[PDB]
């Protein structure tokens, strides 16, 4: 099951193209305060979201702006596109996966019409939250600046 | 420390006047899906928020729309006023407490100008989330219909 790289780490690829930020930069304390878990964020420049891991879809929000996944290695991840986006009721969001789907890295999960979304939210910053980390595990960003969808080795869980 | 009633339960009073709802009725899956914890919600009819317990303030969000508290008995509670309210940047919210303050039931924590807020959010539904419940503890609503600030015995942790 678990997909591991040449260093025997589980593969974790950038799910979105844009700029990588520490989780402390999300301008919403539910996320910067790590209330659901540690993680990182990406300010997107394209509105396509792809799977960062080989794993399974656990939950697709009704508004299609956030997706929950679990990697073959057991980490649960939530990707929530944008800040305060449930207000949009789904408008501008398309889903390409269903709950229980099995996904491979780079497989498309969602597509966002940024021009329809941008004007209506306070920030397009998108948190990537690890929701079941072990006691003592922290997230660290390895990449810096712009990242592209499918780029590996962008963060580390230490 | 712990404040207990005639049944030896820790005192938990309604922090807001309005209508009590199960946590499944909040129209935002981060909350209805219990991602930060189990709880309940109130649809406010007045914009005053008071302490539901004797305890301590842990965190006052910068926008002043959500407050984190811990009861003398050790339960951590987050009260987040409204849905997608960080977008308002604080406008319409007044705070009357600081982090580390000690609070008594009914003590005022916040005041919200509903008319300034209502038009700008998708719902005024306010979740009350218990963020450190034990393995197996669930929240149950006892009250039904309208509740007023300071009314006891509105929910049960079983």
């Amino acid at each position: 099951e678990p997909l591991q790289n040449e260093i025997g780490e589980e593969v974790f690829v950038s799910p979105i193209t844009g700029e990588i930020h520490p989780i402390t930069d999300v301008p919403d304390q539910v996320f910067s305060g790590k209330m659901m878990g540690d993680g990182f964020a990406i300010l997107p420049s394209e509105g396509i979201v792809v799977s960062p891991v080989r794993g399974k879809i656990l939950n697709v929000f009704p508004t299609k702006h956030a997706i929950g996944l679990q990697s073959d290695g057991g980490r649960e991840i939530l990707i929530h596109f944008g800040i305060d986006t449930v207000s949009l009721k789904g408008e501008g969001f398309t889903s390409f996966v269903s709950e229980g789907d099995r996904v491979e890295p780079g497989q498309k999960l969602l597509e966002v019409d940024l021009d329809a979304v941008k004007p209506n939210v306070p920030s397009l910053m998108t948190p990537i939250v690890f929701t079941n980390l072990a006691e003592g595990e922290t997230v660290s960003i390895k990449a810096s600046g712009s990242v592209n969808r499918e780029q590996e080795d962008i963060v580390k869980i230490e």
